[PDB]
Order: C-alpha cells, then sequence, then structure tokens
C-alpha cells in the first residue's frame, strides 16, 4: 500500500545528503525523526516499551548518521499526564532507554532525548489518581471545553504555577538532562513547542500572569530561557536543543492570530543567537512549519499563507531543523535544503517509513501511514511497517 498520485522525486543530489554537524554528532544526511508520541510506554511507571521500543528506533536508525531525536519523554510524574508516555526520571526507566540508545548508536546513528511538560495538555482525572496538580500558566483560560469538564469531574482545577514551583520544574530539567546523557544520548531537545507548558508561557492567550514570567515578551519567554540557561550549563550547550511552534495553534495557542507572535518568537530567538555569542550556541533550533498548526489532522488541512519561519534565519545563525509535511513535496525540499545550515524533519513517514532516508535519496514509492495506529499499544503499526524490499515482496504495489 504505497502512496498514489504521489511522483517521488530523487533527492540524492540536494544538500539533504550532505554531512552537516550538530553538536557532537557528524550526520551522513540531513533528514531527521522529529519526537512523534507513539503510546507504547508501559503503565504503571511511563515504562519505555520493553517490548517494542528498541526493534521501532533501531529499524529508524538504519541509515547511519541518522539524527533521532526520540518521542517525548516526561522529565517526572508532575511533568507528565499520559499513562503510555516514557520518562526520564526513574531507574526503571532508564534501564529501558539505555537498551534503545545503543541499539541506535550501534547503527552508527544518533539520539536526542526530547524533554516533554504537558502543562494544560495533560488529562486532570490521571493526575487527580496520582496525587498530582494541574498545572499551567494561568487559572483563568483553560485549554477548550473537553479539558475543564475533565478538571472539574477530578476536582483538579487548573492550577496556576508560582515562583517555587517553576525552579522545581526547572531543577527536574536539569536531572531529566543529566539522566539522560549518562545513559548514552547524544543530546536533549527542550520541548517548548505545539501547546505544551513552555509554549504556553510563550503565548499570551495562555499566559496572563503579571510576575517576570508573563505580560510581556521578555517574561513570557522567562521559562524557556531558563531551561535553556540550566541544561546549558550543566550538561553543556553543545547538547541541548531547543523546539518551537510560532504559527501553531494546536493545543489552543494563539498562532498567527496574536499580531506580536512574531515578536514574541524573534525575542527569543535573539536570546539564543546572544548567548550564541558567549561562545554558548545551542546545538540546533526546530522548528515546526507554519504549514503545520495542528500536529494532530488530515494532511494538507491546517496551514497559514500570511506567516512563515524564514525570519528565525535572520537572527539565528545556528543550524536550523524545519518540520512539516514534507515526504509528500521533495520539489519544497529541494529548494529548502539550499541553505547550507537548513536540515529537514519528517514525522508522519518516518512512522510508515523505516527506511525512508533511502526513499528520499531515490525517488521511490512511501509507504502509507495508518493514522489509526498512531497511539496504540500494538506492534502493528509500530514496527511492522515494510521497507521497500519488503514491501515488493508483498507486492504492495498492487502489480
Ligand atoms: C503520531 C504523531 C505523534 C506526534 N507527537 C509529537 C510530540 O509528542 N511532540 C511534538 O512536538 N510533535 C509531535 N508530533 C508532530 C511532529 O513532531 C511533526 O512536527 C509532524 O509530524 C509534522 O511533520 P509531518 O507532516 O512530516 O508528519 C507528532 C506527529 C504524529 C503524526
Ligand atoms: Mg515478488
Amino acid at each position: 500500500s504505497f502512496v498514489k498520485d504521489f511522483k517521488p522525486q530523487a533527492l540524492g543530489d540536494t544538500n539533504l545528503f550532505k554531512p552537516i554537524k550538530i553538536g557532537n554528532n557528524e550526520l551522513l544526511h540531513r533528514a531527521v525523526i522529529p519526537p512523534l508520541t507513539r503510546m507504547r510506554a508501559l503503565h504503571p511507571g511511563n515504562i519505555p516499551n520493553r517490548d517494542w521500543a528498541v526493534e521501532y528506533y533501531t529499524q529508524r536508525a538504519q541509515r547511519p548518521g541518522t539524527m533521532i531525536i526520540t518521542e517525548g519523554a516526561f522529565i517526572s510524574p508532575q511533568a507528565g499526564g499520559y499513562d503510555n508516555a516514557p520518562g526520564v526520571w526513574s531507574e526503571e526507566q532508564m534501564v529501558e532507554w539505555t537498551k534503545i540508545f545503543n541499539a541506535i548508536h550501534e547503527k552508527k546513528s544518533f539520539v536526542w532525548v526530547n524533554l516533554w511538560v504537558l502543562g494544560w495538555a495533560a488529562f486532570p482525572d490521571n493526575l487527580a489518581r496520582d496525587g498530582l496538580r494541574y498545572d499551567s500558566a494561568s487559572d483563568n483560560v483553560f485549554m477548550d471545553a473537553e479539558q475543564e469538564a475533565k478538571a472539574k469531574k477530578a476536582n483538579n482545577p487548573q492550577h496556576s504555577l508560582t515562583k517555587d514551583e517553576i525552579k522545581q520544574y526547572i531543577k527536574e530539567y536539569v536531572q531529566a538532562a543529566k539522566n539522560s546523557i549518562a545513559a548514552g544520548a547524544d543530546g536533549v531537545e527542550i520541548h517548548s513547542a505545539n501547546g505544551y507548558l513552555l509554549n504556553q508561557f510563550l503565548d499570551p492567550h495562555s499566559n496572563t500572569r503579571t510576575d517576570e514570567y508573563g505580560g510581556s515578551i521578555e517574561n513570557r519567554a522567562r521559562f524557556t530561557l531558563e531551561v535553556v540557561d540550566a541544561l546549558v550549563e550543566a550538561i553543556g550547550h553543545e547538547k541541548v536543543g531547543l523546539r518551537l511552534s510560532p504559527y501553531g495553534v494546536f493545543n489552543s495557542m494563539s498562532g498567527g492570530a496574536e499580531t506580536g507572535i512574531v515578536a514574541q518568537y524573534a525575542y527569543v530567538a535573539g536570546e539564543l543567537e546572544k548567548r550564541a555569542k558567549a561562545g554558548k550556541r545551542l546545538a540546533f533550533v526546530h522548528l515546526v512549519e507554519p504549514r503545520v498548526t495542528n500536529p494532530f489532522l488530515t494532511e494538507g488541512e491546517g496551514e497559514y499563507e500570511g506567516g512563515s519561519n524564514d525570519f528565525v534565519y535572520s537572527i539565528w545563525k545556528g543550524p536550523v531543523i524545519r518540520a512539516g509535511n514534507f515526504a509528500l513535496h521533495p520539489e519544497v525540499v529541494r529548494e529548502e535544503v539550499k541553505d547550507k545550515r537548513t536540515l529537514i524533519g519528517y514525522g508522519r513517514f518516518f512512522i510508515s517509513n523505516p527506511d525512508l532516508v533511502d526513499r528520499l535519496e531515490k525517488g521511490l514509492p512511501l509507504n502509507k501511514y495508518d493514522r489509526d495506529t498512531f497511539y496504540q499499544m500494538s506492534a502493528h503499526g509500530y514496527i511492522d511497517y515494510p521497507t521497500y524490499e519488503e514491501a515488493l515482496k508483498l507486492g504492495w504495489d498492487k502489480k
């Protein structure tokens, strides 16, 4: 079952296949695997699937020199909220993560742990059960209707983080980052996009605070930057990444509707480039394409014609990973990669194609992804996707 009506194009002759260096890693191509939640972690314990996780990542580390940003990992119990998402706070979890990283490194690929904190995107009932607060930037604005419904049902109102709680969250980022490197992770990517906690602070719609963590560009960017400054000093700026989704409106973020959103983000990028001067330039900056403001929806629905991230290029001088609907558009990838410091993140199709990189370099048919197994406790739709050879022998081309 390959994708029809799609005319592939060999990209082997573009820079997509030219070696670049990110942090301490020396990639052999520039097609990256962005953080993809698959929800196969175990419960209780948010334990990395002791059965399929290793095989899954291994299958996608097959192409040597692949930079793999793992699926979102909770830094601690409070930062979580989804029973089947993995974490990087306990020993039990670190024992399973170490096995995955060795599988990845063994295939001569790299791995970067994405540090995840759901904020208001977390299920409140799940938090009330473990005795956890329902965190967020404020208490008078909720994600949406179904959420303020669960918040009340479990009498777990949306709590507005105080100063000491952010510091506690910042203590956990350093520990999650440390444990990650301790086990052989090539680095860590601070997840500050798609409407999760940090993003909830960056966004003016979700951030109605008055203190130094709200009330202005400077203040709404305070949290994310303290985390940046925290992990940089603890593990080394060459082991830290940052993800942002300027025009994303996922998890009820402002997006391009807010006029000063571009200022909110140009500020952040400038501060990175600032530290980039003190000799402390984060390994990279990962951006979710405006083309994709909602990670969870059809392939084409939800974009912005009056907004682009090309502005970050005018401020940030380090590498840039751009992610969002690129597999079925090699014409756009061919052009976007003429920039010597731009990598490309493929999500949906790395899920369906374990040997994606080879299929880009040669212009071969892409495996269709099954939307129903994105988040499912199963191997089917997780690790049984065929490689180009396996798909052929199976007559996937419908002869
Ligand atoms: C099943 C699935 C899970 C995802 N999980 C996450 C996540 O945990 N964090 C995140 O920031 N983005 C997440 N994304 C968005 C991806 O990082 C990526 O930006 C998105 O797939 C857009 O690229 P694509 O259109 O080429 O797939 C997810 C996407 C999918 C399809
Ligand atoms: Mg045959």
